[PDB]
């Protein structure tokens, strides 16, 4: 039984009238209808899940708002209180860093996003469901313990892992983040903690600018339980699948988590504006198949996918649908971009890609 | 014969936000939307049609020049100007006063260019360099009274232009004719006590503002008799508007003998506008413009300046505006492609209630000395 | 008490092209635009508000089932059905007949789901599984006559539903009440000779179609007297619409004693609609729905099915639709955030011309046997 | 004196309701407001030229519709007649290959696009202007002699080169195409002809799928007078500037054209969805500066830029503005994305990038 979370308000996140930062007349950044992170991209994924007929093979799960207690398992009280404050401003406002704003009442949506991840986690962990996909928005993985960053208000996968640890009593949880940007927030939250293995595959130095190096390995008892796999621009299906086979799956098998949470972004796709990677829907399909099969082998199938980034309203729906189909086992729609993208490359493992991945292999032995 | 035309790229860059009218609001469940009712694309589509139709070849482009503080202070209070500076300097922009309409960051630059476009065109018509013109400005003006912003308006563009004509050009009498479908309350307020600017507003009765635009609002002191409101009922169309022109507006202008006529030219009385219930077609606006231009020829050596006010149909407004431009250039080269569709809907018969609304104003003409 | 609700994702995927009303056309200088007047976002925003408001929790979701050829042929000719198959099979889609409205490629799938959503809801209300419901379908129906598509409509959804109630459920009398602001010419045509479906249309006089909807259009043969048009003047608001309900519509339904009432529920009579000139507010639609639901309770065991027709304000339509949903669920949990803004504009006084238009229809009630 | 062409109708090109191909319900490709190639991207470039104040330093040049005779210098009569036919269809239609459609009356815009390139070429070549930028749409470089392809109806730069050859009597013209996709159309048109040197820098096998190899060198008298520089995905400023210095500028100096036409796309930008390259506005600035200075040295400054592709409505305006500023010499606006993008990389010449460029150096000796 496969759970699926969508909430209407995920599609109502107010991203403003700028492109990335706000529109700014002095800088001559003209207003635009769709910010890069506009919610339509993820809503189109949801609408494809429905229109394709996948929804008939899924068990819809209503999001339940994350409580203050839920949020405080991942974040500081000061951060939570600041998000309450900003959300109460009549226009919304600056969430801290001056780039990403939050719209008025936006905390309601941020709680439903974290809460959708928690609710799905609860149902999968207790055995009500075998697995699922939480198509949440706003995203999570850049928000560290004490701040919002990178379009993220709360770290949804960390709120879910915190819940699995504290409420469900799991001793080991893994978060695998294949969003193309470094999961700095998740890395920060669990830095000193070996009970949550944090893995991030990402384009090297894409975002944030100063993080995601292979030398960032945790601290204290957590040393060895953070794994970064920075990959070069232009990496495609061959690099990603080699990273899965050489690093990710062996790390999960070594760690023996009781639950795998996937921070599932699709911004590594061939058509994404916010990175330079070459993954196709078939690549994401294979990544999901491998991870689901790994869960079947090591943690009784307990795997929860939670939406992170992705910025192609054209193509992201088909990348997401491929993952859904691997969960349901019903493979009923082709990728209509397949012919167009398959000739572009990414399907050969380049020497620089291989080398980037091999850098991480000696770190596997420190996962006890 | 030389017809001025003002468009500035930044008129198309006004940031109207992500709400419909007020801001988006999650608790109220007002979902964000790409195009606010007042989004600048409507007016930009008008500009683009002026160009694509070939009308631009018959126009003399006139660059907007930013309105100075001194220009603005002829229509507005120092406190209002300072408040607009303050709001424009806020990092996200903010509330211009009424709680509904926001102004984006640095937006004062565009407000100055909008008012300044009206001033520049007025200057160049009044000297005789140009015979007439159209200033396709944004943001609009006619709701902003002396001491505030209101109704999407930051500065009262036509009043800044009239103030310039009075103080800098020394004209003794100026008329502002406002056929935007909403009451020109701002213009009325600014010149309330002043007989040297005749203010006329045709509008849908109580459309916006809610408490405003009655025929009993006639000015005060020396200005008593030099404000004329013509409130019309919902559903009024070409017949009503042309009867109002013939019975009230043109006689008022002839009685007053302005040295310059400024037209607050909105197209929100159109048959397809969401923000009013009127039935005017492009041919109606054409006839309104022709009548007014011919009146200017008769009484003030042709000195007429059109200044864009409202209008909210991105589909149809361009053709209403193009009709007015064609009356200025005398080059009538494109049909209204909506003509057949709209002509059958009505508005072309003068209804008794429409006639009566207009006749209410006729006895006030005698007080225009 | 169980209230059915139909939404299908594909209702939001109807491809309305890149024109405003007709296609974009370069020679005519009709610039392309992102949102056609009839773009599906308007109705999708209604659905999203039903969900976000929490109304969805009080509704029983009912899946659309594609209308079969047999379902469609109860309302339409075989030639019409075959033509829609043909057009839907063209690689880009194409002209559905009138030259204005296009249908996108594969669009027949959505037309079948739209009609089928109405049928499914009708079936489940008529059995007593549900007490009532709202089918938020798209594309709309009421302009499509027996032999053609027209006015954005491919199949006449409410007539497909009525045909099902008559032929499959064996109901002897069905009523279709159409308060979309445009004349239900299609529905009128289909049931013209047939007294077993009472067809009532309230509409702005001659809004669309242009030659249609007069009070003299009363049916023919055995159907004479079982079509009722109530043309209303531009500018009519809540007072007119509620007077029409009380003087004409409700008495007609009580005289006829239908076994099921189907409401063609458009919201294009709203105060903010671009495609008509009426002044109805969400509170007006609320009162219209309440009256009709209470009438159904009195005369046909509550069997009432609402089926979405038109409406073109993405800003305001959601709140008009939500008011109707709240009358069905009895859960009144969200204000209309436009109430203050619109309440001052008028429409709340019954004008003499509005009263007279309605009184024209009262003598026709006696012919409903 | 710097010429600048914009025509309102360049912004009115009807790209439909699909993403790339048409919307298609059976494939579950949901309609969308903005096709990848929607004209707003280029219109935003024009509006920035105006709002930045660059327009005050430019001489606006009205487009003049390309005549049949103009078009026939680059294309077959059958192609021209087919475009007339498709343009006359009530909805427009299929321009030949089934992917890119042309809207009704669209031939008018295609003539104004080619004609804008011709008119600017005429004024620069005759000495009325020193240089200029024709911000045209639809684009040109994929249209070969006998067909439309890749959003291109007519090959604008080839129509302009044909005019320079036949009407102005220039013996040698060069077309340098730095659009990220291979200029297959331009390559095809001048394949057998040494009097037009055709150079294309591009992402290897991005589009079209089967072309742009270094082995495509022309034929007959034209052998040696087509130069392809395929570059790997992820190439940025360092690779592009190395290609300019090692291949492009030496090729131009060897050839001694009497006019340089630049097919100026910005789809190699860091934020483009339709390629995987890493060029920033400063990169395009340096490319333009180098090419303009080369023209000053070898052909009395006669250089004409003609817009090709580019698909970031956010960033393309700033890339285009950088080129305009190099033409006017007035450098009055910062790139507001500079900090955000500068940390992402592309500024180091990688071994695979260097090698790709060095593959072309031995071909320079065959340019006589
Ligand atoms: O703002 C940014 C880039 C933001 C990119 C966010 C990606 C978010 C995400 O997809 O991973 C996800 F979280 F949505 F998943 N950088 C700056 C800003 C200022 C100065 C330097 C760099
Ligand atoms: O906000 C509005 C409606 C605003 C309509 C502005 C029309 C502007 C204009 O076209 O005339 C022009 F100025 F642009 F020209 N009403 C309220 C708000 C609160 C309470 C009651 C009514
Ligand atoms: O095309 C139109 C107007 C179309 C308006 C359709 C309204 C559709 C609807 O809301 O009722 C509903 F069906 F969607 F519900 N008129 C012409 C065209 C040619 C000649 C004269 C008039
Ligand atoms: O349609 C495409 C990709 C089109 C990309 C066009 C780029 C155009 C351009 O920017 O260079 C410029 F010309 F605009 F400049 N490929 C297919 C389609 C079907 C099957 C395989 C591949
Ligand atoms: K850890
Ligand atoms: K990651
Ligand atoms: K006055
Ligand atoms: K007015
Ligand atoms: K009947
Ligand atoms: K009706
Ligand atoms: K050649
Ligand atoms: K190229
Ligand atoms: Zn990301
Ligand atoms: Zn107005
Ligand atoms: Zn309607
Ligand atoms: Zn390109």
């Amino acid at each position: 039984a496969i759970g699926y979370v969508w909430n209407t308000l995920y599609g109502w996140v107010d991203t403003g009238t700028g492109s990335l930062a706000a529109a700014n007349l002095t800088a001559r950044m003209q207003p635009i209808s769709h910010h890069l992170a506009h919610p339509d991209t993820k809503r189109r994924f949801h609408e494809l899940v429905c229109a394709s007929g996948q929804i008939e093979h899924l068990t819809p799960i209503a999001a339940v708002a994350a409580t203050d207690a839920d949020i405080l398992r991942a974040h500081s009280a000061a951060h939570l209180e600041n998000m309450k404050r900003v959300s109460n401003l009549p226009t919304g406002g600056d969430t801290g860093d001056g780039i990403a704003m939050m719209g008025n009442g936006g905390l309601e949506i941020a709680r439903l996003s974290a809460g959708g991840a928690v609710e799905l986690t609860r149902r999968v962990a207790t055995g009500e469901l075998s697995a699922g996909y939480a198509l949440v928005n706003p995203p999570g993985h850049h928000a560290p313990h004490n701040a919002a960053m990178g379009f993220c208000i709360f770290n949804n996968t960390s709120v879910a892992a915190g819940y699995a640890r504290a409420v469900l009593g799991m001793e080991r949880v893994a978060i695998l983040d294949w969003d193309v940007h470094h999961g700095n927030g998740t890395q920060d939250i669990w830095w000193n903690d070996p009970s949550v293995l944090t893995i991030s595959l990402h384009q090297h130095l894409c975002f944030p600018p100063d993080s995601g190096y292979s030398t960032e390995r945790g601290a204290g008892n957590g040393h060895g339980y953070n794994i970064n796999v920075p990959l070069p621009p232009g990496s495609g299906n061959a690099a990603y699948l080699h990273a899965m086979d050489q690093v990710v799956l062996p790390a999960l098998r070594a760690y023996r988590p009781q639950l795998i949470i996937v921070g599932s972004g699709f911004d590594a796709s061939m058509l994404d504006p916010l990175a330079r990677m070459m993954v196709t829907a078939d690549g994401f399909r294979q990544m999901a198949r491998r991870t689901i099969d790994c869960a079947a082998d090591i943690c009784d199938g307990r795997i929860v996918f939670v939406q992170e980034g992705g910025y192609s309203p054209h193509y992201l729906p088909f990348c997401g649908l491929a993952v859904i189909e691997e969960l349901t086992g019903v493979r009923s729609l082709p990728d209509p971009y397949h012919e167009f993208l398959a000739g572009m490359g990414g399907n050969t493992l380049l020497d620089a890609e291989r080398a980037a991945i091999e850098e991480i292999v000696p770190l596997l032995a420190d996962i006890r």
